This record gives C-alpha cells, structure tokens and sequence, in this order.
C-alpha cells in the first residue's frame, strides 16, 4: 500500500478525520481537501501519526471544480466524504448533488482506480410503502417526494447525490461503491462538536428533557472509518454497503448514557407514551461483515463519545 496516493474530501470532518488517521496508519499517502487549510480547526489533522510526511492539507470547495482537480490529480483513489450536514434545502443540495458530480468527474480525468463515496441511511430507509417487518438492507431507497415533503432535506440531498454518483460514475466509467453509515458516534479528534454527536451532547448538558418514543440505528464512528478503507482496498467489493452496529429505542440510550453517568442530568421521562414502545426494526449488515468487518458494540461507542467531549470541554461534571 506504500506509495499509494488518496485523496479524502473534507478532511477535517469527524468521520474523515478518523479515516486520514486510519490511513496514514496503514502507510497511505493522503491528500485531505478542506475549504482552508491554515483554519486552526483543522490543525488536529496535522498532529496525526504519519502527517508530517503524508498527509497534504488541498485547500478546495465541493462547488469549486479547478480545486477539486489539482486535490484529486494524482491519486489512486478518492474517499468522497464532504457534505452539508444540515435540513436546510438552500445549505445543502447543491454542494451535495453538484459537489459529488463535481468529485466523480475530476476522479475520472485523474484516472483514479476506485471512488467511496458515504451516503447515509437516510438515503436507505425513508420509504412510507415499504412494509415495517421487511428487513432493511441495501435494496431499500428512500422515498423523494417524502423526504421533501416531510422536510428531511438531510436525506433528501443524501439520496439524490448518491444517485447522481452512481449516474456520473457509470457515465464516465469510474469504479463506485457507496457506504451508507447509520447515526455515527464515538470519540471526536476534532474541536467543535458535529451534528451526530450533538444528538448525545443534548442529553448529558439536559438540553433534551424527554426522550421520544422512536428507534434508530448506530454505528462506531472508527468502525465507518474501517470499513471506507475495507471498501477501498477489496477488488471485489460492488454497490452499497449498510453500516450500522445496532438499533436502539431512545430510552435504551439514556438509560445507557445515565448509567454510565449518573450525575449527569439525562432525562429519564419519555416524551409521549401514547403509543407502545417502537420495537427495533430488523436490518442486514451482513454484506459488511462477509468482508470481514467487526462491529464495535453500541455501549462502548456512546461511553467514548461522552468521554471524548468531557475532555474537549464541553461537558464539566455538575456542581
Ligand atoms: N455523522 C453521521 O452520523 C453520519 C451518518 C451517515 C452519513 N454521514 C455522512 O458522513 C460524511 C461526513 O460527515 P460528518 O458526520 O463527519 O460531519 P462533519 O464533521 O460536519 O463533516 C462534514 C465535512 O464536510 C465539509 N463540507 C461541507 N460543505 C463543504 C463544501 N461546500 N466544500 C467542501 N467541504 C465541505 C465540512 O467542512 P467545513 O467544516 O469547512 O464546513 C466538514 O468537514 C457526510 O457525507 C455525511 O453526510 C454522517
């Protein structure tokens, strides 16, 4: 793997930031792209293992193709992680579905060997036909009209770039496979606190009050970061990949969190039990672990994720 050249777009994210480390570990040469390179936010990338030599901060803009060019212009291959994180439509359609175009089209006039490319859940699971006892997995997409209509833009823009990826790669004959992590957690490297995390931090500072009654899915923020380099380096891998650990009921989580962090005002009373308790629904990640991925068990993951922004001062124990 020495002397291989990658480029990860929006390096200085929490997820990417995970994957430079991972990477340089293994003895890749990376090129990490961040809108600018000499922002302090992004000088934790600098101190990794490995850095000095391999890592090359690419100032460039998802909406900027030239930059994208001169970022992605030698390398083997392209990890295309950057995005809006956010339901706001005007904030994040076109640096989702033009900027993942934009990363298709320069990864192919550099002839890089494969594309990942992180979609979401939310482009898997957001489908009101879709019948509840069906196993979620890789053949499930998510309803547009209802994603808009509901106002989840999130996924909304998640979905329609993972489709126009899979439209442009195949146009311009470039090797795609797509990852689609479920709500990500774990430690952060980097200073400020991105929106996954924000969805525990609320529940330790007691800014959440009640707990709703709903399930969702998680997945080990070091085990999304393996598995975009498994995606990489495996010939065979092809399509989607669900990455998710577990699913778990709202209260499943604050009774974990409160647990492990009884001085801590997590909130106990769920929202509304008008309604029985949402069971977990079932999913396949089974394509990830005939790969040979092993997923970190939730508990662990939440623990470090606390643990992680206790050190990064956002979390001072109550007086
Ligand atoms: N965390 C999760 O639960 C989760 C789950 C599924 C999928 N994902 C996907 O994982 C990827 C990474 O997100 P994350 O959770 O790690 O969030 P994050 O920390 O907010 O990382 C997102 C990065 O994308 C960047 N970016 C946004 N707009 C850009 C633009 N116009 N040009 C260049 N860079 C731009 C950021 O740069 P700036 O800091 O300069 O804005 C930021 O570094 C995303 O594609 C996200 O949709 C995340």
């Amino acid at each position: 793997v020495s002397g291989q050249v990658v480029c990860v777009t929006g390096a200085g994210g929490f997820i990417a930031s995970w994957l430079v480390k991972i990477l340089l570990e293994k003895g890749y040469t990376v090129r990490g792209t961040v809108r600018n390179p000499d922002d302090p936010k992004n000088g934790h990338l600098r101190e990794l293992e490995g850095a000095k030599e391999r890592l090359t901060l690419c100032k460039a803009d998802l909406l900027d193709y030239q930059s994208l060019r001169e970022a992605i212009n030698g390398c083997d291959g392209v990890f295309h992680t950057a995005s809006p994180v956010t339901d706001d439509p005007e904030q994040m359609v076109e640096p989702a579905v033009i900027g993942t175009k934009n990363v298709i089209n320069a990864a192919a006039e550099a002839n890089v060997r494969r594309v990942v490319f992180t979609s979401s859940i939310g482009a898997v699971y957001m489908d009101p036909n879709r019948d509840p006892e069906t196993v979620v997995d890789e053949t499930c997409w998510s309803d547009p009209d209802f994603c808009k209509n509901t106002k989840n833009w999130y996924c909304y823009g998640k979905m329609v770039a993972e489709q126009a990826a899979w439209e442009e790669a195949k146009e311009k004959g470039v090797d795609l496979v797509v990852i689609n992590p479920v709500l990500v957690q774990g430690p952060l490297l980097q200073t400020t606190v991105n929106a996954s995390v924000l969805h525990i931090l609320k529940y330790l500072t007691g800014s959440a009050k009640t707990y709703a009654n709903s399930v969702q899915a998680y997945v080990d923020v070091k085990d999304v970061a393996l598995a975009h380099i498994l995606l990489y380096e495996t010939p065979e891998a092809s399509g989607r990949y669900l990455c998710a650990e577990s699913v778990l009921h709202r209260g499943d989580v604050v009774e974990i969190l409160s647990k492990f962090f009884p001085e801590y005002p997590i909130p106990t009373k769920c929202s509304d039990v008008t309604k029985p308790r949402v069971k977990p629904y079932k999913f396949s990640n089974q394509k990830l672990k005939d790969l040979g991925l092993e997923f970190t068990p939730v508990k662990q993951c939440l623990y470090e994720t606390v643990k992680s922004l206790q050190e990064k001062g956002h979390l001072p124990i109550p007086t």
